[PDB]
RNA sequence: AGAAUUUGGACAAACUUGGUCAUUUAGAGGAACUAAAAGUCGUAACAAGGUUUCCGUAGGUGAACCUGCGGAA
């Protein structure tokens, strides 16, 4: 029993140079066997005779999606971690500057929402992936959807301050 | 044609006297009518929203990396 994760040709060279830190938790912590098909540009994970294949698939799928090495190791460990993918889909007007509104100047809005909601976000052209806990993904996604659908920067930043406080608060 | 000197010469700018004028007194009365300002400390208020990871190309190049431009997720 096996899984195949297709590595796109824009995350291929980081996979090869950081490959030597990717396969050791895949081959001794997880006890899988791992091959990298250079023909199909894919990663194959097979099970030996001696429920972790989905964990390894999510590990390399996070790296495939665009999350860094330590972020992917954080997904491989830390059972309470999830990752949500969505396109914008809500062109000059709407597509070419809603993503500029998520980013901001030097990505400071994305950095602010990452630190406020304790997720971390990779923003493609229009493909947003979010790695966090369940409630953390909920709040980061609500704020990202907010500032692609139109909200004032004061409103989204006040909501970010408030969500940081209430997510870290007991009671 | 045409110099002086000159027969008849009119026009005549500007200067002078004041105005028929407009304007100022030495400066001083009369004697109405209108106006008259007492309140620590108050700001920077003032404003837009292209990040990550590759790929090509031009330049700066230890051909590494950076920057600009063009694409991909």
């Amino acid at each position: 029993e096996s899984r195949k994760i297709m590595v796109p040709p824009h995350r291929m060279t980081p996979l090869r140079n950081s490959w030597t830190k990717i396969y050791p938790p895949l081959v001794e912590h997880l006890k899988l066997q791992v091959r990298m098909n250079l023909k199909t540009k894919s990663v194959e994970l097979r099970t030996n005779p001696k429920g972790a294949l989905q964990k390894g698939a999510d590990f390399i799928k996070a790296f495939t999606l665009g999350f860094d090495l330590d972020d992917s190791i954080a997904l491989l460990r830390l059972d309470d971690l999830y990752i949500e993918t969505f396109e914008v889909k809500d062109t000059g007007d709407h597509l070419s500057r809603a993503i500029g509104r998520i980013a901001g100047k030097d990505g400071k809005t994305k950095f602010a929402i990452e630190n406020a909601t304790r997720t971390r976000i990779v923003l493609a052209d229009s493909k947003i992936h979010i790695l966090g806990g369940f409630t953390h993904i909920r709040m980061a996604r609500e704020s990202v959807v907010s500032l692609i659908l139109g909200s004032p920067p004061g409103k989204v930043y006040g909501n970010l301050r408030t969500v940081a406080s209430r997510l870290k608060e007991r009671y």
